[PDB]
């Protein structure tokens, strides 16, 4: 089941407020603290809004790119404002300056999944289990209630916090001989996605290709990217190692990574899976394990 | 699709060449001439001094960040270290001055779209012989899993005064949009394999450009706006409406009396609109129209030189 508990009504009004608080961005009523880290494309910078005193996540996007295609990107960012889950990372706002499209988000002091991985070797089950239950709600809020799809999980894009937040990020989007087949992915490709997180940060490999035994003990007891794009569409998919997780987890990841998006689990199907029941079921000291595990308190 | 004495030495022979460049620099290459533009970069003729060999040198004009550079072009020289008769030969990758040089054996026959503007239109027993030629190469990028870098368009069938034919070079584009997409130092994708077969190139969707070439190269014209009764009598005895008219309205086909049995079914077998029905490289590797291809002998080089006008 899905409907704002009264703790949580309570936490998205408080952001609410002190987002009208915030009013129109620019440049300048911004200074940098910190480096939160990057990727591919945009650094993501800790920073203070002087107008409203408030700390915020900067992602700077570098564009030099079609004016045409710009502003209609700004535009269509616009949405997010109406994007207001628990699940979802606080949006503020977006804007263009120096070359360079900004978005302007609620900082996390836990930071991504991807990281708090780095610090952990591996996240336990029941910690997974909290995680699997915010991204299904996450994307069950954006698909249901916004019909946008996320098109890019993975633990980068998972963020947490000491409160024990789990709030996704970057939802943030006569001549031709292609075959009509191509000229023409779902919420079913996010749930992909998801599952193989679930393992990289379950056996704390990233599970492409699978490991022989030899390596597997090592844990329990080189190629290019494009060798690696082929192997995920003609190699079967990876699973969790058997022993180490209870059957209903070791099922879950199973019905997302489903090769055959038509036969794969969908949101609903997932939404009371047995693993998640008992997930929904179980108190877990979620803050207690991150900050112990990075470093906080 | 093995066995030649020849095959074998030729390839062999290449890779005897290869090496003797060394390493690669952008000074060691005088531009002879120009050979042809796509969208990936342009290409020139050049002379290599260190071994004076003569190859096309493909420049691609992207800047890259130099810390993922090394890492970019060692991706570049994996995918392009290829070695088949059926795809044009591979000497290095470098990088130097804001600029991407691969550098390749250059095919004086240059590609299949100049061919067919000075030919108007290819005939039949040529378009067996580059049909079998395609075929063979996707074949063997199948067994490689180099696939889903490769399209299939006349600019990209190149030939030669020996007689060859050679699928080119990958879309330079196509590694680094990849790159970008998902996590390049890491090495790893999120991606679902719907997402990734789909948003690249597959043999089937090939299948379906090299039908489509087939058509252009005989009619001597793009044929997806197909010709009325008007233009198909004159020759023989918009830009979203086309991407539109692909998906909706039905396939085109070769003009009856004048194209043969064979050649007509081939097209259609590489044309139906459903990828799964559409034939693969198993069941064309044996139609009609390649099995008569096949045995037929064929002076292509001397109609590809008497085309374009060398010796
Ligand atoms: N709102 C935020 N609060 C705290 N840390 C963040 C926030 N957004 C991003 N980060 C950190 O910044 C890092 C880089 O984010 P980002 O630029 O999105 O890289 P990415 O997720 O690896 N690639 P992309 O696919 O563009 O999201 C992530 O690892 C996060 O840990
Ligand atoms: N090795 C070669 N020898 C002679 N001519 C070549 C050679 N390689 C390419 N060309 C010519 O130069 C053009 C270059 O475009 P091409 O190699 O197709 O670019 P691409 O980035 O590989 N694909 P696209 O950009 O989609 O055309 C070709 O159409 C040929 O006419
Ligand atoms: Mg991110």
């Amino acid at each position: 089941e899905l409907e704002l508990d009264e703790q949580q009504r309570k936490r998205l009004e408080a952001f609410l407020t002190q987002k009208q608080k915030v009013g129109e961005l620019k440049d300048d009523d911004f200074e940098k603290i910190s480096e939160l880290g990057a990727g591919n494309g945009g650094v993501v910078f800790k920073v203070s809004h002087k107008p409203s005193g408030l700390v915020m996540a900067r992602k700077l996007i570098h564009l030099e790119i079609k004016p045409a295609i710009r502003n209609q990107i700004i535009r269509e960012l616009q949405v997010l404002h109406e994007c207001n889950s628990p699940y979802i990372v606080g949006f503020y706002g977006a804007f263009y300056s120096d070359g360079e499209i900004s978005i302007c988000m609620e900082h996390m002091d836990g930071g991504s999944l991807d990281q708090v991985l780095k610090k952990a070797g591996r996240i336990p089950e029941q910690i997974l289990g909290k995680v699997s239950i915010a991204v299904i709600k996450g994307l069950t809020y954006l698909r249901e209630k916004h019909k946008i799809m996320h098109r890019d999980v993975k633990p980068s894009n998972i963020l947490v916090n000491s409160r024990g937040e789990i709030k996704l990020c970057d939802f943030g989007v006569t001549r031709s001989y292609m075959s009509p087949e191509r000229l023409q992915y779902s919420v079913q490709s996010d749930i992909w996605s998801m599952g193989l997180s679930l393992v990289e940060m379950a056996v704390g490999r990233y599970p492409i290709p699978p490991p022989d035994a030899k390596e597997l003990e090592l844990m329990f007891g080189p190629m290019a990217i494009f060798e690696l794009l082929d192997y995920i569409v003609n190699e079967p998919p990876p699973k969790l190692p058997s022993g180490v997780f209870s059957l209903e987890f070791q099922d879950f990841v199973n019905k997302c990574l489903i090769k055959n998006p038509a036969e794969r689990a969908d949101l609903k199907q997932l939404m009371v899976h047995a693993f998640i029941k008992r997930s929904d079921a179980e108190e877990v000291d979620f803050a207690g394990w991150l900050c112990s595990t990075i470093g906080l308190n």
